[PDB]
């Protein structure tokens, strides 16, 4: 059917749903652009969380997305705490680099992924994550 | 072709290779049994590592396998350090529970997964992991 395993077919189905939603938010037909956005934004968000907070968010992500989320993670480094929007977007931009500028506009990528995340994760986790972020970064989420 | 994304098709291909190797070691045609073995063993091994060591091993796992690896992880708990084989196998057995006994023999599952892991991860990571384990647990790996 797909992978020969129901568990993997299930996570692929969920991940496809996430990417499709991100594509609609971005207004693009390029699947790879949506993937890059998901990857860059999850990593930037992850780096602002403590080890405990990182795992708590991971529990709300589909298996395949969780693997992407943890890619390149350095748990020994102090969580990033820059207060301004530009600092956060610069980190997102770092993983959207291509031969000619950012693959996707950093803010657009961030708003699209945060929108999809807010609809997919539990309200409890959403409120927890928002409470850990500065005002300028909370503004990037649909809740404001 | 599979997921519509080369990055995901690639991790599915690698994960399929891992599971196929585990199936051969177990001598089974049941793909789900190999999955359960991979899941139960990775989790038992993961729980004996510090947060830094957990992420270091994660870097050697294919994206999809990494998502499975991190499933249900509690980074706040002190790493398990039981010295005897029975203690470790009991933890592996905890995630192999089915309506009628273990899905796969705990030791067989452990030896199969450790064998595949030793062939897939870097020699440096293998030596590091072995050095963190008690003699009775190192005996479960092909190196001894």
């Amino acid at each position: 059917s797909a992978t020969g395993l129901e568990v993997f077919d299930r996570t692929l189905h969920k991940t496809h749903a996430w990417l499709k939603a991100i594509m609609e938010e971005l207004g693009t037909e390029d699947r790879h652009k949506a993937y890059l956005a998901l990857r860059a934004v999850l990593h930037a968000l992850r780096d602002r969380l403590t080890v405990e907070e990182v795992a708590q968010l991971a529990a709300q992500l589909p298996m395949l997305v969780r693997g992407l989320y943890y890619e390149g993670w350095d748990p020994t480094g102090k969580p990033l705490k820059e207060r301004h929007k530009e600092a956060f977007l610069a980190h997102v931009a770092e993983e959207l680099k291509t031969p000619s500028g950012p693959a996707v506009d950093p803010e657009a990528a961030t708003r699209a992924v945060f929108k999809v995340l807010s609809r997919e994760i539990s309200q409890g986790e959403l409120e927890d994550v928002l409470g850990l972020l500065p005002k300028e970064l909370r503004a990037l989420w649909p809740q404001g």
